[PDB]
This record gives C-alpha cells, sequence and structure tokens, in this order.
C-alpha cells in the first residue's frame, strides 16, 4: 500500500542535526523559491543513510515524507530478485504517486546478474529530472561495499550517518516512544539510558513494549478478580521485569567498525 506516513519528526528520539539537514533539504525550495532561481540551484535527488541497525534510517524516511505530504514507497533489495525491468515498473508507479518518497532498504544485500540490477538503477535515476517530484532515499548497514557511482553529482547528493545513541539521545528514544502512554512518577527514564549503554533504538522500543503489556496484563487480571467482591500506569517495576530480557543486539566490533568509517571522513 501506498500512503502518506504518519510518523514525524517529534516520533524520532535524538538525530537533532540530521533532522535540521534533512528539513532544510526539502523545505528550501518551496520556502525560499525566490533564490533557488536567481543563483541557478536544483533541489536534491536523494540521499543515503548508513549505520547500525536499528537506529531510525527507515524512521527518517518516512518522516521526510510526512514533511512533504509525500507518498511513500517501500522496496527491499532482496526482493528485486526474480528480471531488469523490475527496476523499471518501480520507477514508473513512484512516478505515478508523486509528490513521492522511494525508499530502497537493505542495499548492502546488493553490494553482495545483480551486476545491473544496479546499472539499471543509475539509468532509472539520471533519466529521472527533479521536476518529476519524486525523491530517492537509500540505507545500508554495510557502507564499506558501496558503489561509489551512485554518489556522484546528480545522483544521491549526501552520504549520511546515523549512529547508535548516546546517553542524552537514550533519553529521547525512551520519551518519544512513551510520549502518549500513562507512566508513573517513581519512573527514572534518565537512569534508565544510564544503564543502557550500547542499546539500539529498537532495544530501547522493546523494553518499553515489555514494561506496557505488564501492567496491561495485571490490569487485565486485578479486574477479574476484583470482579469476586481510572487509567492504569506503566511503574517502576514493570520497567525492572522488562530489564530482565535485554540486552544489545549489536557487537562490539561491529561500532568500532562504524566508527572507524564515520571517523575516517573526518
Ligand atoms: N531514533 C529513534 N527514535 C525513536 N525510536 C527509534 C529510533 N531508532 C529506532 N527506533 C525504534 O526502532 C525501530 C526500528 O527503527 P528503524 O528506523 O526501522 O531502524 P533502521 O535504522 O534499521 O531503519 C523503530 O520502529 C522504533 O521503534
Ligand atoms: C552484518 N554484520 C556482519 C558484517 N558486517 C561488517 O562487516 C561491517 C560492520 C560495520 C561497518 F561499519 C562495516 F563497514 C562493516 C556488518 C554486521
Ligand atoms: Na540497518
Amino acid at each position: 500500500v501506498v500512503e502518506v506516513p504518519q510518523v514525524t519528526w517529534e516520533d524520532i528520539g535524538g538525530l537533532e542535526d540530521v533532522k535540521r539537514e534533512l528539513q532544510e533539504l526539502v523545505q528550501y525550495p518551496v520556502e525560499h523559491p525566490d533564490k533557488f532561481l536567481k543563483f541557478g540551484m536544483t533541489p536534491s535527488k536523494g540521499v543515503l543513510f548508513y549505520g547500525p541497525p536499528g537506529c531510525g534510517k527507515t524512521l527518517l524516511a518516512k518522516a521526510i515524507a510526512n514533511e512533504c505530504q509525500a507518498n511513500f514507497i517501500s522496496i527491499k533489495g532482496p526482493e528485486l530478485l526474480t528480471s531488469e525491468a523490475n527496476v523499471r515498473e518501480i520507477f514508473d508507479k513512484a512516478r505515478q504517486a508523486a509528490p513521492c518518497v522511494l525508499f530502497f532498504d537493505e542495499l548492502d544485500s546488493i553490494a553482495k546478474a545483480a551486476d545491473r540490477v544496479i546499472n539499471q538503477i543509475l539509468t532509472e535515476m539520471d533519466g529521472m529530472s527533479t521536476k518529476k517530484n519524486v525523491f530517492i532515499i537509500g540505507a545500508t548497514n554495510r557502507p564499506d561495499i558501496i558503489d561509489p557511482a551512485i554518489l556522484r553529482p546528480g545522483r544521491l547528493d549526501q552520504l549520511i550517518y546515523i549512529p547508535l545513541p548516546d546517553e542524552k539521545s537514550r533519553v529521547a528514544i525512551l520519551k518519544a516512544n512513551l510520549r502518549k502512554s500513562p507512566v508513573a512518577k517513581d519512573v527514572d527514564l534518565e537512569f534508565l539510558a544510564k544503564m543502557t549503554n550500547g542499546f539500539s533504538g529498537a532495544d530501547l522500543t522493546e523494553i518499553c513494549q515489555r514494561a506496557c503489556k505488564l501492567a496491561i496484563r495485571e490490569s487485565i487480571e486485578s479486574e477479574i478478580r476484583r470482579e469476586r467482591e481510572p487509567v492504569p500506569e506503566i511503574r517502576r517495576d514493570h520497567f525492572e521485569e522488562a530489564m530482565r530480557f535485554a540486552r544489545r543486539s549489536v557487537s562490539d566490533n561491529d561500532i568500532r567498525k562504524y566508527e572507524m568509517f564515520a571517523q575516517t571522513l573526518q
């Protein structure tokens, strides 16, 4: 299904720098149209996100579409395998659906025949002007094997690091996830963020999911027995019990590799 996503910038904890850069990248063509004309600048055709899994790359792509009131079409790399007019149909349907965000996920799987499913993509990209109102986003967990062709000018205009959250970003991820939930005053998300160094945004969300299930199940069971003869809250002890099944999903070894790659790009 193709639709405007309901994810906003507010649902995304941390990454405040990346967010302002992305807003300007899409707001400037429409907010200062007379200045984009005077100096002869073309709006951007795409970006590429990279980083450890579960840290917000898909969320950012959806929030960009919600910003532009645009449709979102998501395509996972492995499923382009049956077959090179596959690459052509997708660009048609995205052009049909304009203004549209076209998101290529798991592009590490294609970086490894398949040699020019890539080449069919580069040709669709050059053949599609910015006047078509399609904005391309890719993501990958394997920045080491990115073909630099997809980044030459006229294609994806920026490569952007989305890292594991630091301590302040973990507090924000926790708050954004719980923003419309009834949380008890005895829970200290700043202490929770301290105890979860190395956790991804997805790892943090699961803790929030379990703690909520625990309070709802407890609500069920207690009314069932008071049946024998006031909105309930998610309490500190629900979070205490959710933490038992909590451990990092990204290894210290992969983090080093990601940090080397990004630090050498200074
Ligand atoms: N920065 C973040 N803020 C809030 N939630 C997050 C963040 N990053 C990840 N999550 C949680 O983890 C899930 C997976 O995030 P996703 O963006 O799909 O990861 P990937 O970087 O692999 O695209 C999200 O749906 C959300 O629940
Ligand atoms: C899929 N697993 C095993 C393979 N893998 C890497 O080799 C890797 C990790 C981080 C990097 F920054 C990088 F360039 C490469 C990713 C994790
Ligand atoms: Na990922």
